[PDB]
């Protein structure tokens, strides 16, 4: 029974000055990092609350890592605490995911710090792509399921700010500064397409004010990302835009299952 039982771990974060809970299933030296959505809770990762992800990846030859917490964090290193909502520390989730957590998992379990997959949805879809863009040795594979693919452009900084405020009262200004700050472009998957191409990252991209207007913005940004990836010489992407696909856990799970063979072949093949 490889990797069982599912474990709940306490992993210290020096950068955040606290312990981060991590749900973990073993089964191989390489791992799928399953990142949570905008409303990430402090008890369980949304993948475990809403999907059979652990069971689906049981005996896949891959470990599964579900970090817990980080509501509205975008899994990034923030400039400062979100003072607005009383946050008493600075989110440093990029530091945690790229240094602190892999060091702990390597030392204690033998999970490789390199050759892994980052899989994100909603808020963390972009995160996964950005992690692969800047840390290609750690993440030769990244999936973005309904992610914000061009967060620095047009309506997106405003919409992201509003979403973060609605999800725990977090302040985008404290995260990446005003939309004019270099951090917005740094953390914009569209802008970092040349890195994804140069790194030959295997990317898996899914997607499904008035709703119609939002849908229009989303459709256009997604098409632009896909087109720009192709134009920039990208040749290692899967783009899934099925008409009946939705922005929900059941279809995010469908995509997680669909990509399993893909991840196995890239990471273990």
């Amino acid at each position: 029974r490889p990797g069982l039982p599912v474990e709940y771990l306490q992993v210290p974060s020096a950068s955040m000055g606290r312990d981060i809970k991590v749900q973990f299933q073993g089964g191989g030296p390489h791992a799928v990092y399953l990142l949570d959505g905008l409303r990430a809770q402090d008890d369980y990762n949304g993948w475990d609350i809403n999907t059979p992800a652990f069971e689906e990846y049981y005996q896949s030859g891959l470990s599964v890592i579900m970090p817990v917490g980080g509501q509205s964090s975008f899994y990034t290193d923030w400039y400062q605490p979100s003072q607005s909502n009383g946050q008493n520390y600075t989110y440093k989730w990029e530091t945690f995911l790229t240094r602190e957590m892999p060091a702990w998992l390597q030392a204690n379990k033998g999970v490789s710090p390199t050759g892994n997959a980052a899989v994100g949805l909603s808020m963390s879809g972009g995160s996964a792509l950005i992690l692969a863009a800047y840390y290609p040795q750690q993440f030769p594979y990244a999936a973005s399921l309904s992610g914000f693919l061009n967060p620095s452009e047009g309506w997106w900084p405003t919409l992201i700010g509003l979403a973060m405020n609605d999800s725990g009262g977090y302040n985008a200004n404290s995260m990446w500064g005003p939309s004019s700050d270099p951090a917005w472009k740094r953390n914009d998957p569209m802008v970092q397409i040349p890195r994804l191409v140069a790194n030959n990252t295997r990317i898996w991209v899914y997607c499904g004010i008035p709703a119609k207007f939002l849908e229009g913005l989303t459709l256009r940004t997604n098409q632009t990302f896909r087109d720009t990836y192709a134009a920039d010489g990208g040749r290692n992407g899967v783009f899934n835009f099925p008409p009946n696909g939705t922005h929900s856990w059941p279809y995010w799970n469908e995509q997680l299952v669909a990509m399993k063979a893909d991840i196995q072949h890239v990471l273990n093949g």
